[PDB]
């Protein structure tokens, strides 16, 4: 087969941050069997965006994750039917973004229908003042609970004058057909904005994900 | 600016676990007595697959009996109005984000509401509609970074007994510069007075009073 | 019956904050059916205390709470056998205090055996720099869960510049004998340090408490 | 260095869980440059522990962690003076265990002074009903904040019937001499209970730990 080594992405996200509506679309490609993808994103509504753009980058597929044969792929097995995922992003200052993404497949393109709502971000915080720099490398903790796969991560965004800005990830992954569940495992993540213009109306995003078994 | 009897109209667009819906309502209240009532119809996404109680608390702090010992942040924001955001954190990890931009037009308050719930479990009292009602509440309001905040710890009484807890974190933003208040409280009691089988029609009621704590 | 209108309190609390041991003993008086109490506390070890004294004042009996006859009092009913209570105080900067109190009766005096452990308090926070002023009045939410009574409340400490420092209280109330459980209700709290010496080696504490069922 | 390839450990921990005191001591050894260490623990007070022994195995030194040399060793740099660490474990059912560890060095053996207090564990939970199996492999994210080193991982316990029980770890590591601080990095952990008596009066503990920079 369903997934070829080279696949494309088309997406469209509609959201709001602190009661600011905005919309972003993006197009990209990514070899999912090596866990790498890249995309180009354009703001279509709500520009210029008044919030730190990184709070969205991780909302922009777990099929781009290098899986070894030891661990069962929940994601590549869900296609061509696809899956849906929900997430709550809890930032240490109380800023909360909840997002959903319904991903489907069309030939060799994964199509995303993404929702995003971020509230309670403080006016003087590093998100509303765009003082973030980068997401650090990450390791996600995936475990099964009540028939579906879940994702838990606590990571941070690197801040401008030094220090880190921490966020707690709680992801629920739901397949659309009945699929085989995996054991407790991990995904190492590294997401980068490799190029952008001034107001982040055009952004180049890059991911790199691999799944592993812990300390061997 | 505020009549003793004020009208009310709203539209809420939202989703729960990625399942969209839309709700509108009209109603009126007495802001100087802290009471309101409204009638709500679902327009899209019906019949809703979640317990109606989770969004019923999103449906104006202006409806709150304020004494002169406490500064009213809400009636002071008017006629320009205010906006409020909220996180409703349920103890099983289901989290609801809500937004409300409130404006005034004559004697009717108009609300533009957003509502998003994620990570709610299939087997929870919200996906199985095991909620009965929200218990009486007391809100803790304090100033932070120029704006007013609201924190409560409350619960839903469940069908077979017991309670289901939610953490409220509310930020209230006025649209003009107004006088900030001291640490105070607002006592809440929200009841759904009437509804049809699939909660396509809902009659809401709320009584709200403010206090300075135990005197 | 059992409990008289005027009862006395004598206690000893042993604890540590960020790994530094200390101990306090205290004696006091109160009227449980009028919900008001007062006691005098003396530091015995670890003095002078290098942390804000306000964090332990909420550990120093819900027997002192005015109950109406329409609400079932769980606390005065569990005497003369007594009860024990458990509690976690999560402070918004990540400092967390764990405390326990085993309460017994000896004639007309309640004896408290308190353990208290606070960890992860940051050096630059209002607790390590003793920038606290007061606890604001509180309303605790009491409900039964799994056979025991519990109490949740979020309060704040009044700071130097009018700011506020919020903490989440999670208390488990366990009686020693079998008593009738109450319905969902509230208890209103007001605790203030009504005197003290310079480094808080001597503290006069007061609390007034009444229980209610909310807005009728 | 005066830290050798083979060092030994001796410790004593005094604590309580839900208000019931206990104390256990242990002796063991390890190799800090390969990240492995074993110990034997004997309960000395507290009867037979009515709680899952797994909750404390994680309180029983990050010097036993394989560091690559382009990551700065914060721990081996704090010796022979030693370091202290504080931590607050948060379990998803609301039970919280707080622990402190004052680590010292004496020749070739590390001495720990451990205090531990957990509270609010419910009777019907996996800790009070001894339904834990083991800790899963975990990935710890360590970062500097306000001059001190921090440790964030939230992980889970694999349960009896296949389920999972997650915990939020918040660790503060404070050295006792001024040492060179590191960049955001990781420590991979795998801790196991290798042998025990029927009531865990004797427990053999093992942990393997290696440090990494994340996904390159």
């Amino acid at each position: 087969a369903v997934i070829k080594p080279d696949m494309k992405i088309k997406l469209r996200m509609e959201g709001a941050v602190n009661g600011h509506p905005f919309a972003i679309e993006g197009v990209g490609l990514g070899k999912p069997f090596e866990g790498k993808q890249s995309m180009d994103l354009k703001v279509k509504e709500g520009g210029p965006l008044p919030f730190a753009y990184d709070i969205l980058t991780t909302v922009f597929n777990r099929v781009f994750a290098k899986y070894p044969e030891n661990i069962v792929d929940y994601f590549k097995q869900s296609f061509p039917e696809g899956y849906s995922w929900e997430r709550s992003m809890n930032y240490e200052d109380g800023g909360i973004c909840n997002a959903t993404n319904d991903i489907t497949l069309d030939g060799d393109c994964y199509i995303y229908e993404i929702r995003f709502d971020g509230v309670n971000f403080p006016a003087n915080g590093p998100v509303m003042q765009k003082r973030t720099v980068k997401w650090e490398p990450s390791t996600e903790k995936l475990y099964v609970r009540d028939g579906v796969l879940k994702g838990d991560v606590n990571t941070a965004l690197s801040l401008e004058g030094g220090g880190h800005y921490r966020c707690d990830f709680k992801t629920t992954y739901k397949a659309k057909k009945v699929v085989q569940l995996p054991d407790y495992h991990f995904v190492d993540h590294h997401i980068e904005i490799k190029s952008h213009d001034k107001d982040y109306s055009n952004v180049n995003l890059h991911e790199h994900a691999e799944a592993h078994s812990g300390l061997p």
